[PDB]
């Protein structure tokens, strides 16, 4: 079998990336956030308390299919704070035609408030290792890893639009959604993550710097988080940049017109186009931009984040022992 969802941003930023997925039968259609950095399928819920609900919900009691799963509990939180929590049905779900039974559904009995004041997103599908998966007292698979038997091929492939309808597709290798080949890369699953080691980079029309960075493929965040060095690198050949404290990061003129950045996967290069790296204006109307670049210091771990990720088209391989593959489009 195979699957394949169309999948949208959520605003005129690209703040984040929307796909549906059906619950239940009969199906309850959700936009869920598909996250390769985290390893839960959570959603708003006919159980979320109701005034941190402004979003979809899945109601369980609706879904002939869904089963508690009796003294299951989750809780989440995420890099920026967020958090939600709740209690486990299993249920059918498809994604782009391709159905898993028995699928875990986290449903949320509280939702953080940065969940109730994004009225666009009615949860999130994990699709990092299941280890990282937060139900308990024993952790549940996530929908690709459930999928692997009946898909034609173990992998989902990302390819996400810059301002613009991108697809998530399970199960093959769409041929025509790429140019040139496939550069396949070894994945580290010790931290849970798809974690790589790119060979490098380059700014703009300059030098290729061999420099191994390790971080991982996430299509839950939104920016490209790289070492000091290297952003300040990128920055340095922006006359109007300038790290801002108050603002969170490096800010430049919305005029300037921006250098491309290189990243190395093996001997391939992938490049993000200049304007890839204009995240926005800081407000409506700002002269002033907010970088797609930023330093990864704050976090701890390098992050390829959809400024990268929309740049290339990624095949996350999910055998036995899984690679990540990355080309240009
Ligand atoms: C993995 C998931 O729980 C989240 N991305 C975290 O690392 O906190």
């Amino acid at each position: 079998s195979t699957g394949s969802a169309t999948t949208t941003p959520i605003d005129s930023l690209d703040d984040a990336y929307i796909t549906p997925v059906q619950i239940g039968t009969p199906a309850q259609t959700l936009n869920l956030d598909f996250d390769t950095g985290s390893s839960d399928l959570w959603v708003f819920s006919s159980e979320t308390t109701a005034s941190e609900v402004x979003q979809t919900i899945y109601t369980p009691s609706k879904s002939t299919t869904a089963k508690l799963l009796s003294g299951a509990t989750w809780s989440i939180s995420y890099g920026d704070g967020s958090s939600s929590s709740g209690d486990v049905y299993t249920d059918t779900v498809s994604v782009g035609g391709l159905t898993v039974t028995g699928q875990a559904v986290e449903s949320a009995k509280k939702v953080s408030s940065s969940f109730t004041e994004d009225s666009t997103i009615d949860g999130l599908l994990g699709l990092a290792f299941s280890t990282l998966n937060t139900v308990s007292p024993t952790q549940q698979k996530t929908f690709f890893d459930n999928a692997k038997a009946s898909l034609d091929s173990p992998v989902f492939t990302a390819d996400l639009g810059y301002h613009a309808p991108g697809t998530y597709n399970f199960g093959f290798i769409d041929t025509t959604a790429y140019t040139g080949s496939i550069t396949y890369t070894a994945v580290s699953t010790k931290q849970g993550f798809w974690e790589w080691t790119s060979t490098g980079y380059a700014v703009g029309s300059g030098t290729f710097k061999s420099t191994s960075i390790d971080g991982i493929a996430d299509t839950g965040t939104t920016l490209l988080y790289l070492p000091a060095t290297v952003v300040s690198a990128y920055w340095a050949q922006v006359s109007g940049a300038k790290s801002s404290s108050s603002v969170g990061g490096y800010v430049f003129p919305c005029s300037a017109t921006l250098p491309s950045f290189t990243f190395g996967v093996g001997s391939a290069r992938i490049v993000i186009p200049g304007d890839y790296i204009d995240f926005g204006p800081i407000s409506t109307g700002s002269s002033s931009c907010f970088g797609g670049i930023q330093s990864s210091a704050g976090i701890g771990i390098n992050i390829f984040g959809d400024v990268a990720l929309k740049a290339a088209f990624v095949v996350f391989n999910g055998a036995t022992t899984p690679t990540l593959g990355f080309a240009s489009k």
